[PDB]
Parts: C-alpha cells; sequence; structure tokens
C-alpha cells in the first residue's frame, strides 16, 4: 500500500505551565498524620500531527490497588491547634492640627492609656494546669 | 490501499495552565489524620490532527480498588481546634482640628482609656484545670 | 480502499486553566479524620480533527470498588472546635472640630472608657474544670 | 470503499476553566469524620471534527461498587462546635462639631462608658464544670 | 509498500515551565508524620510530527500497588501547634501640626502609655503546669 503524510503547521504556540501528579504548592500540613494520599497520576495528551496506527496491542491488565489506613493503637493528645494569620493589629494615638489663624489660643490635649490589652493572638497555653495519665500494663 | 493525510493548521494557540491529579495549593490540613485520599487520576485529551487507527486492542481489564480506613483503637483528645484568621483589630484615639479663626479660644480635650480589652483572639487555654485519665490494663 | 483526510484549522485557540482529580485549593481540613475520599477521576476530551477508526476493541472489564470506613474503637474527645474568621473589630474615640469663627469659646470635652470588653473572639478555654475518665480493662 | 474527510474550522475558541472529580475549593471540613465521599468521576466531552467509526466494541462490564460506613464503637464527645464568622464589631464614641459663629459659647460634653461588654463571640468554655465518665470493662 | 513523510513546521514555539511528579514548592510540612504520599507520576505528551506505527506491542501488565499506613503503638503528645504569619503589628504615637498663623498660641499636648500590651503572638507556653505520665509495663 501507499501511505502519504503531509503537515505544515504555521506558528504553533503551545503553552504548559504547571503539570504535576500531587501538587502541593504553598500548602501547610498539620501534625499527627494530617495529609495521607495513596497515588496521583496526571497525563494530559495533545496531538496536532498525523497519526497512523494499525492492528496493535496498546494496553491491558492495569491495576491500581491503594490502601490508606490510620490505626493508632494508643494515641494521647492533650492540646492540638494551629493558627494561620494574625494580621493588621494596631494601637494608635493620632492627632492632627491645621489651624490657620487665631488669637490667644490655648489648645490643651490630654491622651492617656492604661492597660489597653492583656492578650492578643495568644494560643495554646496552660496556667496551673495538671494532667494525669496513668498508663500501666501487666 | 492508498492513504493520504493533509493538515496545515494556522496559528494553533493551545494553553494549559494547571493540571494535577490531587492538587492541594494554598491549603492547610488539620491534625489527627485530617485529609485521607486514596487515588486521583486526571488525563485530559486534546486532538487536532488526523487520526487513523484500525483493528487494534486499546485497553482491557482495568481495576481501581481503594480502601481508606480510620480505625484508632484508643484515641484520647482533650483539646482540638484551629483558627484561620484574626485580622483588622485596632484601638484608636483620633482627634482632628481644623480651626480657621477664633478669639480667646480654650479648646481642652481629655481622653482616657482604662482596661479596654483583656482577651483578643485567644484560643485553647486552660487555667487551674485538672484532667484525669487512668488507663490500666491487665 | 482509498482514504483521504484534510483539515486546515484557522487560529485554533484552546484554553484549559484548572483540571484536577481531587482539587483542594484554599481549603482547610478539620481534625479527627475530617476529609475522607476514596477516588476521583476527571478526563475531559476535546476533538477537532478527523477521526477514522474501525473494528477495534476499546475498553472492557472496568471495576471501581471503593470502601471508606470510619470505625474508631474507643474515641474520647473533650473539646473540638474551629473558627474561620474574626475580622473588623475596633474600639475608637473619634473627635472632629471644624470651627471657623468664635469669641470667648470654651470647648471642653471629656471621654472616658472603663473596662470596655473582657472577652473577644475567645475559644475553647476551661477554668477550674475537672475531667474524669477511668478506662480500666481486665 | 472511498472515504473523504474535510474540515476547516474558522477561529475555534474553546474555553474550559474548572473541571474536577471531587472539587473542594475554599471549603472547611469539620471534625469527627465530617466529610465522607466514595467516588466522583466527571468526564465532559466536546466534539467538533468528523468522526467515522464502525463495527467496534466500545465498553462493557462496568461496575461501580461503593461502601461508606460510619460505625464508631464507643464514641465520647463532650463539646463540639464551629463558628464561621465574627465580623464588624465596633464600640465608638463619635463627636462632630461644625460651629461657624458664636459669642461666649460654652460647649461642654461628657461621655462615659462603664463595663460595656463582658463577652463577645466567645465559644465553648467551661467554668467550674465536672465531667465524669467511668468506662470499665471486665 | 511506499511510505512518504513530509513536515515543514514554521516557527514552532513550545513552552513547558513546571513539570513534576510530586511538586512541593514553598510548602511547610508539619511534625509527627504530617505529609504521607505513596507515589505520583506525571507524563504529559505533545505530538506535532507524523507518526506511523503498525502491529506493535506497546504496554501490558501494569500494577500500581501502594500502601500508606499510620500506626503509632504508644504516641504521647502534650502540645502541638504551628502558626504561619504574625504580620503588621504596630503601636504608634503620631502628631502632625501645620499651623500657618497665630498670636500668643499655647499648644500643649500630653500623650501617655502605660502597660499597653502584655502578650502578642505568643504560642505554646506553660506556666506552673505539671504533666504526669506513668507508663509502666510488666
Amino acid at each position: 500500500g501507499t501511505h502519504n503524510q503531509w503537515n505544515k503547521p504555521s506558528k504553533p504556540k503551545t503553552n504548559l505551565k504547571h503539570v504535576a501528579g500531587a501538587a502541593a504548592a504553598g500548602a501547610v500540613v498539620g501534625g499527627l498524620g494530617g495529609y495521607m494520599l495513596g497515588s496521583a497520576m496526571s497525563r494530559p495528551m495533545i496531538h496536532f500531527g498525523n497519526d497512523w496506527e494499525d492492528r496493535y496491542y496498546r494496553e491491558n491488565m492495569y491495576r491500581y490497588p491503594n490502601q490508606v489506613y490510620y490505626r493508632p493503637v494508643d494515641q494521647y493528645s492533650n492540646q492540638n491547634n494551629f493558627v494561620h494569620d494574625c494580621v493588621n493589629i494596631t494601637i494608635k494615638q493620632h492627632t492632627v492640627t491645621t489651624t490657620t489663624k487665631g488669637e490667644n489660643f490655648t489648645e490643651t490635649d490630654v491622651k492617656m492609656m492604661e492597660r489597653v490589652v492583656e492578650q492578643m493572638c495568644v494560643t495554646q497555653y496552660q496556667k496551673e494546669s495538671q494532667a494525669y495519665y496513668d498508663g500501666r500494663r501487666s
């Protein structure tokens, strides 16, 4: 048989920025086995040219067995937490004066602050706290 | 047989920005096995050219067995929490004066603050707290 | 047989921004096995060219068995919580004066604050709290 | 046989922004196994070109068995909660003066605040609280 | 048989910026086995030229068995936390004067601050806290 193939693409612009199987960009993972993933496959396909295939054996007998288990026998956790952001906290004493004229002016200003804030974005503290765990085996 | 293939694409612009199997971008995962995923497959396909296939054997016998179990035997958790944002907190004492004329002016201002805030965005604290856990086995 | 294929696409603009199997972008996962997913497959298909197939064997014998179990034997949880946002909290003392004329003016202002707020966005605290858990086995 | 295929698309603009199997974007998942999903498949198809198929065997014997179980044997939960937003809380003392003329003016203002707010967006706290759980086995 | 192949692409611009199997860029991983991943494969394919294949044996007998287990026997955790950001905290005493004219002006300003903030972005501290764990075996 006679087979003829012709292809003259003009200015082929192909763009592929981010390709991943298990992409974790700018991510924060917690403690005590926070993230558990078995498998992740990503295979994009782009075809532009001529494809000629015949009487082939492409793919057979594919298996994807995955087991993700979370079995702690004796797990003890007293305090568990996480905080992402504590942003834009300010204590300000602002005064603006734009006097343009006057006579015998007496501008007296008094500004006082006493014990404004005691706690701010405070996490996971114990004061005079007692924890008892008597794990005995025989 | 005679087979002829012709393709002349003009300015083919293809764009593929984000492709992933299990994408976790800018994500926060909690504790104690928060996220559990078995499998994740993503395969987009784009075809533009000529495709000629015949009497083939593409794919057979595909299995996707997944088991995700969460079986803690003895799990003890006293305090568990998480806070995402604590934003835009301010305590302000603002004064603006724009006097343009006057005579014998006596502008007296008094501003006082006493114990404004005691707690702010405070999480997961114990004061004089007792926890008892007597785990004994025989 | 004679087979002829012709395709001349003009300015093919294809856009694919976000494709994923199990996409978790900007997501927060809770504790104690919050998120449980077996499998997730996504395969979009786009065809533009000529397709010629004959007497093939594409796909057979596909199985997708998934088991997601949540079986904690002895789970103890005293306090469990999570807060997303605590935004736009302010305590302000604002004064604006725009006097343009006067005579023997006596502007006296008094502003006082005493114990404004005690608690603000406070979560998961125990004071003088006793927890008893006597787990004994024989 | 004779087979002829012709296709000349003009400016094909195809847009695909968000495609996922199990999409969880900007979602918060609760504790104690909040989210449980077996499987999720999404495969959109778009066809524009010529398709010629004959006497094929596309797909057979498809099974999708899914089991999602929630069987905690001994689950103990004292306090469980979650709060999404606590937004736009303000305590303000605002005064505006726009006097344009006067004579022997005596503007005296007094503003006092005493114990305005004790609790604000406070969640899941125990004071002098006793919890008893005597789990004994033989 | 006679086989003829012709391809004259004009200005082929191909771009591939980020391709990875398990991409973790700018990510922070937590303690106690935070991130657990079995496998991740990503193989994008781009075709532009002429492809001629016949009576081949491409791929068979593929298996992807993955097991991810989290089985701590005796796990003890007292305090577990992590904080991402503590940004834009300021305490300011700002005064602006733009007087343009006056006569016998007496501008007296008093600004005082006493014990403004005690705690700020303070995490995971114990004061006078006692922890008891009697793990004995026989």
